[PDB]
C-alpha cells in the first residue's frame, strides 16, 4: 500500500513527496535540511515537511539522522514538536537515500515575535509555561536539549508554542555557564538556565547575555549573578577553569528586581530560581511549574511525562549501513496519529 509520489525542484533542492502534500512553498534550510510548507489533502492540515541534508553522508550523519528519527517519533506532545508522517520515495533498502519528515505547520518562531513585539506579562507567562510543559515531557525521558534559544521555539497566531529538537542569533547566548566551561557532567538544568534567558528577553526585549566569544559570554554572565562561592567553587575540577575563575576579580551577584525594574515580582523571582550559577540549586521544570508566576496556567493534571526513551543506540560504533538501515526500519514501522 504504497502512495503515489511525484517530483519537483525548489531552491536547487529536489523533493519527492507522496501526492497528498501539494503546494510546495520554502520555509527555509540550513546544514540540516531544507523545509517546505505545504497542504496535506488527506488531513485537510498546513504541514511542514522537512528533507533531511545528505542523511547518509558519513558515519556521523547517519547516526545523527537515526537520532532526529528515534526522538520525533518517541515526542507525543502538545508542547514539542513531533511526527505526522515520515516517509522516502525509495522501494527498497538498496535505494534509500531519502528522508521527509511532516509535522503540523508552525508559522513562526520565538525570534520572529520578541524581535518585532515587545510582550506583555500574560504573553511571557503563556510562552514560558509552555516551554516548561513541554521540558518537563522532554526531561523526563531523561533528554536534555542543550540547545534551547528563541529560534528553536515554534509559535503561532493563537501563541500555542512547541519546542524544536532540531533545527536547521548566537547560539551561546543562551547557553549555560557549565557549558562555557567546558564541564563534562551538566545536568538537565541547563535547559533551565537557557529559559531563564529566554524569560529574560521576552521581558525586556533584549538579549540578557550578548557574548562576542566563549569568554565574554562568561564574563557577562558573571557580572549578573556574581563569580562561584565557595561551595561551587569546591566543583570545579579543572586547574584552568579554577585559575581563571579565580584570578578574576570577585563580582557579587546583583539585586535582580533592580536589574528587571517594573517587571512582574512573580517573574523576577522565578528568574533568581532558574539563572543560579550552581546547576544543582537550579530550579527543575515541574519546580517551575508550581512556581507562582504560572499559577493562572498551571495544572498538575494536566502536565504529562513522557514513556521511556531508548537511548542505548547512543553509545554504539556502527558502519553507516547499519545506521541507514536502523533508520529504514524506523522509517516503515511509522504508526501516524490519530485524526
Ligand atoms: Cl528550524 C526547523 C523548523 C521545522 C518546522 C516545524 C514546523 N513548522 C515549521 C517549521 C522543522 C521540522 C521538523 C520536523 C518535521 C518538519 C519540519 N525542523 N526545523
Ligand atoms: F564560573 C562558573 C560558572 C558556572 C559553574 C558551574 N555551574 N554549575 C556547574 C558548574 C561547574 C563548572 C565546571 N566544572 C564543574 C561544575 C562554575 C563556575
Amino acid at each position: 500500500e504504497r502512495p503515489t509520489f511525484y517530483r519537483q525542484e525548489l531552491n536547487k533542492t529536489i523533493w519527492e513527496v507522496p501526492e497528498r502534500y501539494q503546494n510546495l512553498s520554502p520555509v527555509g534550510s540550513g546544514a540540516y535540511g531544507s523545509v517546505c510548507a505545504a497542504f496535506d489533502t488527506k488531513t485537510g492540515l498546513r504541514v511542514a515537511v522537512k528533507k533531511l541534508s545528505r542523511p547518509f553522508q558519513s558515519i556521523i550523519h547517519a547516526k545523527r539522522t537515526y537520532r532526529e528519527l528515534r526522538l520525533l517519533k518517541h515526542m507525543k506532545h502538545e508542547n514539542v514538536i513531533g511526527l505526522l508522517d515520515v516517509f522516502t520515495p525509495a522501494r527498497s533498502l538498496e535505494e534509500f537515500n531519502d528522508v521527509y519528515l511532516v509535522t503540523h505547520l508552525m508559522g513562526a518562531d520565538l525570534n520572529n515575535i520578541v524581535k518585532c513585539q515587545k510582550l506583555t506579562d500574560d504573553h511571557v507567562q503563556f510562552l514560558i509555561y509552555q516551554i516548561l510543559r513541554g521540558l518537563k515531557y522532554i526531561h523526563s525521558a531523561d533528554i536534555i536539549h542543550r540547545d534551547l534559544k528563541p529560534s528553536n521555539l515554534a509559535v503561532n497566531e493563537d501563541c500555542e508554542l512547541k519546542i524544536l529538537d532540531f533545527g536547521l542569533v548566537a547560539t551561546r547566548w543562551y547557553r549555560a555557564p557549565e557549558i562555557m566551561l567546558n564541564w563534562m557532567h551538566y545536568n538537565q538544568t541547563v535547559d533551565i538556565w537557557s529559559v531563564g534567558c529566554i524569560m529574560a528577553e521576552l521581558l525586556t526585549g533584549r538579549t540578557l547575555f550578548p557574548g562576542t566569544d566563549h569568554i565574554d559570554q562568561l564574563k557577562l554572565i558573571l557580572r549578573l549573578v556574581g563569580t562561584p562561592g565557595a561551595e561551587l567553587l569546591k566543583k570545579i575540577s579543572s586547574e584552568s577553569a579554577r585559575n581563571y575563575i579565580q584570578s578574576l576579580t570577585q563580582m557579587p551577584k546583583m539585586n535582580f528586581a533592580n536589574v528587571f525594574i517594573g517587571a512582574n515580582p512573580l517573574a523576577v523571582d522565578l528568574l533568581e530560581k532558574m539563572l543560579v550559577l550552581d546547576s544543582d540549586k537550579r530550579i527543575t521544570a515541574a519546580q517551575a511549574l508550581a512556581h507562582a508566576y504560572f499559577a493562572q496556567y498551571h495544572d498538575p493534571d494536566d502536565e504529562p511525562v513522557a514513556d521511556p526513551y531508548d537511548q542505548s543506540f547512543e553509545s554504539r560504533d556502527l558502519l553507516i549501513d547499519e545506521w541507514k538501515s536502523l533508520t529504514y526500519d524506523e522509517v516503515i514501522s511509522f504508526v501516524p496519529p490519530p485524526l
